[PDB]
């Protein structure tokens, strides 16, 4: 209950800020007539700098501008007293992009859905922007705010743009500024780097304090196309990559399409980096692309294609290829049950309908290796007993998004194994189909041949050399009865092994590894909610800047209470999610091996069916159609 | 920052107040040397009452009983100054189950999984209670307790018993106590309709004010079995029912189970009441079964069936009948693209593993009514322009109530189409299977037929009354080869009509309905969440009991943004949700019927080539078996 400043249609409390910025503060406020929520934002130190005349105009401008990814600017006002300048802005309860950023979930990186949803935003408003000619430069995760859409999707809409006339971001510098449209593309790359990864690309061992001189010197350099830099030690060498971290939770489809992005965004050099319609040209290919979600039994991998609407499976088998390692002739796909055929012209609109949970598998001839799924091994950091909420703060997060991780990995890994279960039995189903039709093409076979046999027998039975002629074809066709009984039989051993426990049996996946009644990444989630909570307390605890005494040991006892939930999980998650999974892996390599076999066996049977299938039609007409007058 | 009272070892708030009593009150307490929360129970009022000797045993008794379904007693201790006797308790962060009765989406009753739950543990601790001889008779939703377990599962614990010897709730009372293990039965049985329904068995039209004589004249008549009664005028007829209410969120298999049970233990007469070993036997009955997941597409209809693990699929197919009226015999099941052959003798473990998501399809042959989903329609109440704080929380959690059910039935909707949507795709396959092995069937037969006229044109050509012999075969097999022409031709047609664009294809029920792309249950969703915002913020009025001018306004603004929000998302479901969805419905049932037609000609054109099959076998051997020396 205290004072707040106020204008003739707008009221609001001081306690009550949004954003401290250089210019102007931000207020959560409300209108006084209907109530309802703005953002108010107040320069502070207006005096020198403020016109009557031009930036009356400017104001003027940014007014009727409008869109979906651009903050609306509804009016400008004068505060009752100070007479201060005051704009009304939509109000943002969700923070920006900051505020997403510095939930522990999203320490290694931004959902993949999420992650395109700010691509999408950001070059949208970006773009608009363009089409106006108002430059940024100062594109910063604390410039991006988030709103929850209608349909339940945030919405990111830029903001405080233009300040480059009447007057970038630290680590969001280019290295020139840091010493024109590049200078833009600069601070949205590092921007999309730390949505993608959870971290900023050119780290120093200090950090952004005075030692940040060594940050320039990472910037300068400017080797290759390399999207990141980071020296693991004080003042020593950096670790240049061109890669996405394994940390990373986008898919490998997601990041082939990515790093060049970034790459070609993020130099000094002004003869390699893009320009606006490049860069748009190139986002706007990525995310007009639908996704067709494919498993792999053998590496045991999922997989997202990025393909156009109006591509064809040529292409799709193509991209396969690319992520999986399989020629497109070896392709086997199977959907729902039933195996899938392409029409190598057929578009990517008609593709069944595909989720993560119900993917089009592709199961090979070729031997292949099981791969399984890739990911960092991250452990927890060590906690002080020093009592800096600062750093209580700081290691509260970064525990947290350590177990965040791990619980990711976890529900990742049921997935894995949850899929691997349905191509294996659906594959058996389809062993069996094959082993069915092998059947069909012997029974035609042996009523071919043993008709054959007959009507020759009752030839020398009714009515010197012709009965040398027919002993020909009675040697003939007798070892090709012999034949065709020994496929008859080895035909009935591979239905033995088809037979529930045949040694090729589905039983051991469901004993091998985990499952969804388990409810391992519930157990996580539970102890990482217990954790989050002490974390967003540790927060609270930081923003005061002390505590009495209670709440001071109240926070010493949580911090090992912190400590005490993690190593819970870890180890939870190494013991009880990680090994199951690394037997069921292990486990999977062998039924592959057997299932292969017995694939290549079966496929000689069904070969050598139909040799002696057209091996019978060059002699029950030999002698049967004999001629005369 | 107040006064609080404390202990040597614990200390606590006034202000902050878990529960209270008549007895005592309870408060949110820490441990002076640990920090660990801890519930303190505190004695209001003791003195005449209070006995060193006799209640020392008492709480010696409660202490050392220990289990899952019952809040741990710790400690005994008394207050630093008043010496007050206090008892040191396990704190349950998440409340009562009147806090979950509170929430407006369980406004219609508790999710199947959660009743179940509380069914279990509420059984358990009463049953544990019994073990010992202590009697309860107040057991209320108030005083069933709510934590969060490890595998995140609630966990509900009994307290506050056995204060019926030292010293039941009001619309828990028994007849007769209103005016014995009886009124244990009662207060459980009118809980358990509480949590399945979101209300109250037996309601007054005043309600339990000075009115409430009513209230006895309602529990008096105890006619049949009915487990309800309501009159929905003042001071008029009771409205009685033996069954659910249609907004109970239960499946048909566990209403058909829950009903006898409650109807059984709610009645004042002691000679059709149970026992605690009776209700211990139907209820654990219940719980022992495991849950199968049906849709029928012919009713378009999902099913939970609750089968115990060694039962057959004898019974399982009667249990079918039973909920989809379809003949045992009658029942052809489909699961994951192929159809499922059971043994009739086949037990309940090894069925395949079954979701909501993923059920056991059955499609019939005899024609069906498409019933589809059955919900009872509820429409907003009217909203008062009046301020009180009160009234404006009660209408607020009803509101909200109505938009939660209104969502859940429209998450439902999406749920039945997409289940229809797999199992015609399903179908379509399977019915492709079947013209597939029957085209196998005719190209014997012809086979076997060219082979027959063949020979027997030879025996004409090659070496009176012969002649005649001959004759009558060859006019014999003739007639079938025109009949086995047709037949090839009609299938064709068949084949024409399973084509794609065949006018059985599928396209229209991706066309005629919603999608999850739609996210229509996300907007629901968002604009629940608005209303459940300033639901609780209602809550926080009331509790104050008083507001300042800014606030009042506020809360006058957010009560009629509560209503436009509840219209805007009941127009979005009947507009747009259900409308669709009927349509789809509508579309169902033609394609239901076509396909129905073309399985039959199909079955007749299968037969068809079974006869003229086993009408060549009297005929090959007929003249080519001929006798002589
Ligand atoms: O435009 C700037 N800063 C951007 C952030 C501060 N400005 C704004 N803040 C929110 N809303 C907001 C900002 C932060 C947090 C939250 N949160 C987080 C939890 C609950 C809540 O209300 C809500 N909206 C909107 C805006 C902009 C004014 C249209 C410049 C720095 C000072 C000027
Ligand atoms: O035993 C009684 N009442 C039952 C309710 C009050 N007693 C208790 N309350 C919580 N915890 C509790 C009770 C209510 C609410 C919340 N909530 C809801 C939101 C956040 C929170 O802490 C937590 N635990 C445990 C207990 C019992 C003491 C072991 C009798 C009535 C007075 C004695």
């Amino acid at each position: 209950g205290a004072m707040g400043q106020s204008t003739s249609n707008h009221l609001w409390l001081l306690s009550d800020i949004l954003g401290q910025g250089a210019t102007a503060n931000v207020f959560r406020g409300r209108h006084k007539k209907t109530g309802d929520l703005f953002a108010i934002k107040v320069f502070n130190n207006i005096s020198f700098l403020r016109p009557v005349d031009v930036q009356m105009r400017e104001f003027e401008v940014l007014k009727k501008l409008n869109h979906k990814n651009i903050v609306k600017l509804f009016a400008i006002e004068e505060e009752t007293t100070t007479r201060h300048k005051v704009l009304i802005m939509e109000f943002c309860p969700c923070g920006s992009l900051y505020t997403v950023l510095e939930e522990p979930s999203n320490a290694y990186g931004l959902p993949e859905s999420e992650f395109l949803i700010v691509l999408r935003d950001v070059v949208g408003g970006m773009n608009h922007l363009r089409e106006n000619g108002i430059v940024h430069r100062d594109i910063k995760p604390g410039n991006i705010m988030r709103v929850i859409g209608e349909d339940g999707q945030s919405v990111y809409k830029l903001t405080d743009f233009g300040a480059a006339r009447e007057l970038g971001t630290e680590e969001y510098l280019h290295p020139d500024m840091y010493e024109g449209a590049t200078v833009d593309l600069w601070s949205i790359g590092v921007t999309f780097y730390h949505a993608a990864t959870g971290s900023l690309p050119f780290r120093p061992f200090e950090g952004p304090r005075r030692n940040k001189e060594v940050m320039y010197k990472i910037i300068t350099g400017k080797p290759s196309g390399a999207i990141s830099g980071v020296q693991k030690a004080e003042n020593g060498p950096i670790d240049w990559s061109g890669d996405m971290p394994v940390s990373c939770s986008l898919s490998r489809g997601l990041q082939v399409l990515l790093t060049p992005v970034l790459a070609n965004i993020l130099e000094a050099d002004q003869e390699k980096c893009w320009g606006f319609d490049q860069f748009f040209a190139e986002t706007s290919d990525i995310l007009h692309r639908m996704v067709i979600h494919v498993f792999s039994l053998q590496q045991m991998t999922a997989h997202k294609i990025y393909i156009h609407s109006y591509n064809t499976a040529t292409i799709f088998h193509e991209l396969v290829y690319k992520q999986t390692k399989i020629i497109s002739s070896n392709q086997e796909l199977i959907y729902e049950g039933r195996r899938l055929v392409l029409e190598p012209g057929r578009l990517a609109q008609h593709f069944p309908k595909t989720t993560e949970e119900n993917p089009i598998f592709v199961v090979s001839r070729e031997p292949l290796n099981t791969i399984g799924l890739i990911y960092e091994k991250i452990s927890l950091p060590k906690v002080h007993p020093r009592y800096d909420l600062d750093g209580d703060a700081s290691m509260a997060k970064a525990i947290t998004g350590v177990v965040c991780y791990a619980c990711r990995i976890a529900s990742t890994l049921l997935l894995y194994q949850e899929l691997m279960r349905k191509g294996i039995r659906w594959l058996i189903e389809l062993i069996k189909d094959d082993y069915n039709e092998t059947v069909h093409k012997k029974t035609e076979v042996v009523i071919t041949l043993d008709f054959c046999i007959r009507n020759i027998e009752k030839t020398v039975k009714v009515y010197a050399a012709e009965l040398g002629e027919i002993s020909d074809i009675h040697t003939k066709l007798l070892r090709l009865s012999s034949s065709q009984g020994t496929i008859e039989t080895s035909l009935q051993d591979i239905d033995s092994r088809l037979s529930p426990g045949g040694s090729l049996a589905d039983a051991w996946a469901h004993q091998e590894g985990t499952h969804p009644k388990d409810r391992n990444v519930e157990k996580l989630q539970v102890l990482l909610n217990c954790m989050t909570e002490i974390y967003y307390q540790f927060k609270k605890d930081k923003a005061e800047r002390r505590l009495a005494y209670n709440e001071e040991q109240i926070h010493k006892f949580d911090k090992q209470k912190l400590y005490y939930h993690a190593t819970k999980a870890m180890t939870h998650f190494t013991d009880e999610c990680v090994k199951k999974y690394e037997a069921f892996l292990n486990k999977s390599e062998e039924w592959i091996r057997k299932m292969l076999h017995l694939r290549k066996q079966l496929l000689s049977l069904t070969n050598q069916c139909f040799d002696i299938e057209e091996e019978v039609s060059k002699y029950q007409e030999y002698t049967n159609e004999l001629q005369e007058t």
